[PDB]
């Protein structure tokens, strides 16, 4: 039933890539596959990830999210975080990922 996904709704502009499950080694080739692809065809450029249902994070997320950060600027699109839980902020805080991303609270926000 549940190992790992994305729901992916285009917005108005904003195209939601939102996740389901922890993120983690399959992740780290998963949402990697899941972005570099969609990131092609996506027709809204603002992509914001939702991390609502992240309960866990692995090494392996990180390096598989800031190597989107160039697959975005491939196709000219732009990249955002919203929902991100407690546990998982202060994780990129602390691993200095978040001074080199983009944090919000909604994918509303964003």
């Amino acid at each position: 039933m549940n190992n790992l996904k994305l729901d992916i709704v285009e917005q108005d502009d904003k195209a939601i890539v939102r996740v389901q499950g922890d993120i983690d080694a399959y992740n780290s080739s998963e949402l990697k596959e899941q972005l570099r692809n969609f990131i092609s065809t996506t027709s809204k450029k603002k992509i914001v990830l939702d991390l609502s249902s992240v309960s866990y994070m692995d090494s392996a997320g990180l390096g598989t999210l800031v190597v989107i950060l160039k697959d975005a600027k491939i196709n000219g699109k732009e990249f955002i975080l919203s929902s991100l839980k407690e546990s998982i902020s202060r994780i990129l805080k602390l691993t200095h990922l978040d001074k080199i991303f983009k944090i919000t609270d909604t994918v509303e926000e964003a």
